[PDB]
Order: C-alpha cells, then sequence, then structure tokens
C-alpha cells in the first residue's frame, strides 16, 4: 500500500474532571480507564480490554 | 490500497465532569470507561470490552 | 481500493456531566462507557462490547 | 453569595476538520475562530468579537 | 462570597486537524483563533479578539 | 471570599494537527493562535488579542 492505517488512534483530547473516584474489587477482576489504544494481530487473539471472573 | 483506515479512530474530543465515580464488584466482571480504542486481527477473535463472569 | 474506510469512527465530539455515577455487581459481567471504538476482524468472531453472566 | 458564576464557559467539546483554510484582508478588519472565551466587565465597554473596518 | 467564578473557561477539549491554514493581510487588522480565553476587568475597557483596521 | 476564580483557565486539552501554515502580512497587524490566556486588571484597559491597523 501507498498510505495505510490498521488500528490507528491519532488526533484525540480527552480531559477528565473527577472529585472522587474509588474502585473496590473482591475476587474479581475489573477493568477501568483505557484511552487512545491501538493494537494489530496476526494469527492471533487479540483482546483490548477484557475482563474475566473465575476460569 | 493507495489511502486506506482499517480499525481506525481519529478527531475525538472528549470531555468527562464527574463529582464522584464509584465501582464495586463482588467476584464478577466488569469494564468502564474504554475510550477511543482500535484493533484490527487477522486470523483470531478480537473483543474490545468483554466481560465474563465465570467459566 | 483507492479511498476506502472500514471499520472507522471518526469526527466526533462528546460531553458527559454526571455529578454521581455508581456501578455494583454481584457475581455478573457489566460493561459500561465504551465510546468511540473500531475494529476490523478477518476470519474471527469480533464482539465489541459483550458481556456475559456464566459459562 | 455561596456559589455565583458570571461569564462562565465549562464543559465544551468541539472538532472542527477542515481540508482547506483561507483568509484574505486588504484594508479592513478580520475576527474568526473565537471559541471558549469568557469574560467579565465592571464600569467598562466589553467587546469580545468586535470588527471595525474604519474610523 | 464562598464560591465563586467570574470570568472563567474550564474544562474543554479540543482537536483541530487542518491541512492547509492561510492567512493574508494588507494593510488592514486580522485576528484568529482565540481560544479558552478569560479576562475579568475592573473600572476599565475590556476586548478580547478586537480589530481594527485605521484610526 | 473563601474560594474564588476570577479570569482563569483550567482544564483544557488542545490537539491541532496541521500540515501547512502561512501567514503574510504587508503594513498590517495579525493576532494569531492565542490559547489558554487569562488576565485580571484593577483600573485599566485590559486587551486579549487585539490588532489594529494603523493610528
Amino acid at each position: 500500500g501507498s498510505k495505510t492505517k490498521e488500528g490507528v488512534v491519532h488526533g484525540v483530547a480527552t480531559v477528565a474532571e473527577k472529585t472522587k473516584e474509588q474502585v473496590t474489587n473482591v475476587g474479581g477482576a475489573v477493568v477501568t480507564g483505557v484511552t487512545a489504544v491501538a493494537q494489530k494481530t496476526v494469527e492471533g487473539a487479540g483482546s483490548i480490554a477484557a475482563a474475566t471472573g473465575f476460569v
């Protein structure tokens, strides 16, 4: 290709004003606050923000 | 290709004013706050924000 | 192709003013707040915001 | 007062995608692109985006 | 006062993607691109983005 | 006062992607690109981005 983008994040502005933020976890899984993330996978399973409790 | 975009996020502005934010989890799975995420997968299963309790 | 977009999010503005936000989970799965997400999968099962309780 | 706002701009998200922008002026006045501006004046004349040709 | 804001700008997100930007001026006045500006004046004339050609 | 803000800019995110930017001036006045500016004046005339051609 000549100009190609695959799995790209660009030109982003983010403001997050939070007075109080609190995360409590007991024996589980928590994913929080994922921002401006990019991935490319070939021949594989790709998961960005994947929470799983048990197996 | 000449100009190609696949799995792309661009030109985004986000403002999040929160006075209080609270996440409580007991033996589960929680995904929260995913923003401006891009992925491309070839020959694989790709999940962005996938929560699962047990297996 | 010459100019092609597949699985693309662009030109987005978002404002979220919340005084209080609260998420409680007990043995389940919760996905909340997914915004400006893009994916492209070839030969695979792709799920953006997929919650599942048990298996 | 207890909680007072006078001349306030808050919680704003703006996206401006322009391929070409061009401003030509010959002996005049031009005001362009004013965004998220706040003022408070006491005992005076206050003008935000005021163009004037001659005097 | 107890909590007071006068002439305040807060919580702003801005994205400006421009491929080409061009400003030509011949003997005049040009104001361009003012963003997130705040002022407070007491006993005076306050102008944010004020262009004037001649006097 | 107890908590007071006058002429304040806070919590700002800005992205400016420009491939080409060009400003030409011949005997005039040009103001461009003012961002996140704050002022407070007592007993005086205060101008943020004020262009004037001649006098």
